[PDB]
């Protein structure tokens, strides 16, 4: 299928549609850097807790009793206007004390508690100081990292695998999804308060992404899952001395960085290895600016532009996956959710029929998304394997399915 | 009771006795810095495993089955001459996969595996390179720290509490005891290989000492149990720049160090607080030399000599506790061990009667031990609370009991 080139002009109709249609209104879009362009979450979240409780009650008719107490306690704590001190103390107890079916229910309870913390902050029921007292605890950071990784894996891994974008899942881009908005406010508060906390959280999160099979590799990592390696990275970031003949105690880190850059740039290396090296290098540069930079042997070997290209490709594939799941939800006689367990309650389910002008806006969104990407990626022979090829394959897949779903 | 002053001369008789009598032969003594002076562990360790197995078999007559498989597997693996590669792979599986009674048995199995690793290294059945491949793994270091702390707590905490020396238990001196010799070889190998590993292990060990109630305090620590704090300490040790107007990013550490020094030196502070501050400062200075030093405000405020005095006091109290437990074992109709669960098997039990000249050597050992201490401690008014007082009280206790135990 030929790729699309329709520039970027007259996008008023699409911009309005995305700002007024669920779930697009609860998220941003890449179509925002081009220089050519609440009060409902409460009732939505309340109904999800009611459905979870109803399923637990039924299973006890066949330690489930313990799960029901926690579920009832969270519902009780959320719909009551009490003192901030009491809310903090009560919620801390629940989170710290927490078969295939049992694990799934257990994780949802943990995630709902964080959603409840999130709703109270936005409604000014708790101040900024009380929030920081909670989330700056090392145990809270480890809970945030593990719950984010595990919840993301539970919901979209099978969907992503059936379409073929699982290899491009990026830890640095899991907070852009509409269901993970609460994590972004917490990260933003931590960055403003103390930049070192956001970097430590990022390092932990990627370590857990590695541990739980999101980034598979035969060889063990060389930067994550080890307190000494974080200590070395921290020591390196705090250095006014820009390595004028540095010491032998930190000269092994540059060799490891160079080996990964060599592997990434090596066009003969296996696809699986290059993407792993990309994910490793992307996190390091985002949270430790300048660690992967080394003048003189970077200007000839175009590196910066290649990283930008792969990062744009990853973002685009995620937005396409969300659009695909959306279109696949408007099918007659559905009675099931495509966004994971306890995602959309029956009361707030997506309407079965198409609203007037929706089809045209969706096709325009798709076309503008593919046309914006092409004007930025690097077209050459050394990289056309991690960027152009997957984008073309995805375009081929989306254009084949759309004419089928729009005809009942 | 008047304190003892008999100098140090003609100690040939005592030195020989300690080198030929169990368990003194399996340990060192402080009487070694004064300028005036195997093949059995195998059968001892083998018999202890047989007694543990025999008790598990009996309890199954009332998941105990799982514990018996591990116990049988360790006995099978130890008495067989196989390839180093197979031993490494088999032992790793056991250690990583591991009521009040159940926990005690579970910890002993873990400790025995480390004792088996220790025996193979000394008999040259495994090389130095294979040993380092195992013990340099982060998980192995965490296992070493937790098992050391928990095993030490299981065996001597009640004994130490009944005599009154529990507050002076020092993490930096738990490897001098005859039963913890295997830990010292591992620490020495790590220091020679990479000094940063011994410091990281020490930091973890003290963090676990704090976590498991060995060093109680109302307020949370400010240096341990937090990866960011280790990162700050590491960054500080790697600094050729000796803080000529340092940066604001590490100026909060000196305030925290100064607050602890202020508390330690404050004669009006509670006993519990001063000893906690002492233990915190002692670990920092041992593993991060120079961190607690600050010229000009240290020479007038005698600090170095006070730390030396408390450290000597702690060592002396530990040696006295071992002597007390030894004398208390030679009592008619005993049929029980004073050195903890599965410490001394019936076959190798301590003889009931006294060997000729033993009583005189024990009294000489005690007298020389108390006389050597007095010639080194600081005698003043600002510290005579953490050193002289406990030593006098201990002397009073030991002299009252000895004339009773030596008369049947």
């Amino acid at each position: 299928f030929p790729k699309k080139m329709i520039t970027e002009s007259n996008s008023k109709d699409i911009r309005e549609y995305l700002a007024s249609t669920f779930p697009f209104e609860q998220q941003s879009t890449i179509l925002d850097s081009v220089k050519s362009i609440f009060d409902l979450q409460l009732k939505f979240r309340q109904e999800n807790l009611a459905e979870l409780k109803d399923q637990i009650i039924l299973s006890l008719g066949a330690n489930w009793q313990k799960l029901l107490d926690y579920t009832n306690k969270l519902d009780e704590l959320s719909n009551t206007k009490i003192s901030p001190e009491e809310f903090i103390e009560e919620i801390q107890k629940v989170l710290y004390k927490v078969s295939k079916l049992y694990s799934q229910f257990n994780l949802s309870i943990q995630d709902f508690a964080l959603q409840i913390i999130h709703s109270k902050y936005k409604s000014n029921q708790i101040s900024q100081n009380d929030l920081l007292k909670l989330i700056t605890e090392d145990e809270m950071l480890k809970i945030l990292a593990k719950t984010k990784v595990l919840t993301y894996k539970m919901k979209y891994f099978d969907s992503a695998s059936k379409m073929g974008i699982n290899k491009y899942i990026s830890t640095e881009m899991m907070d852009l999804d509409w269901q993970f908005s609460h994590y972004k406010t917490f990260n933003d508060a931590l960055k403003k308060n103390k930049a070192s906390d956001s970097s430590y959280l990022g390092w932990l999160t990627h370590g857990y992404s590695i541990k739980y099979g999101l980034s598979p590799n035969n060889e063990r990592s060389m930067f994550f899952q080890d307190g000494r390696k974080y200590a070395e990275l921290y020591a390196f970031s705090k250095s006014p001395h820009r390595k004028i003949i540095p010491g032998e105690h930190l000269k092994d880190l540059l060799a490891k960085i160079n080996k990964s850059k060599g592997i990434f740039l090596d066009q003969n290396a296996l696809l699986d290895k290059r993407i792993y090296a990309f994910h490793e290098l992307n996190t390091l540069e985002t949270h430790f600016p300048g660690i992967t930079s080394s003048f003189t042997d970077d200007l000839k070997s175009n590196y910066r532009k290649k990283m930008e290209s792969v990062s744009l490709t990853c973002q685009v594939l995620q937005e396409i996956g969300n659009i695909h799941r959306f279109i696949e939800s408007k099918v007659p006689y559905h009675s099931s959710t495509e966004y994971g367990l306890f995602s959309i309650p029956k009361i707030f389910s997506i309407p079965i029929d198409y609203k007037h002008g929706e089809k045209e806006n969706l096709v325009s969104y798709v076309d503008f998304l593919y046309s914006t990407a092409h004007e930025r990626i690097l077209q050459d022979n050394s990289i056309n394997q991690l960027c152009l090829d997957p984008l073309q394959e995805s375009l081929n897949r989306i254009k084949s399915n759309i004419p089928v779903f729009f005809n009942l």
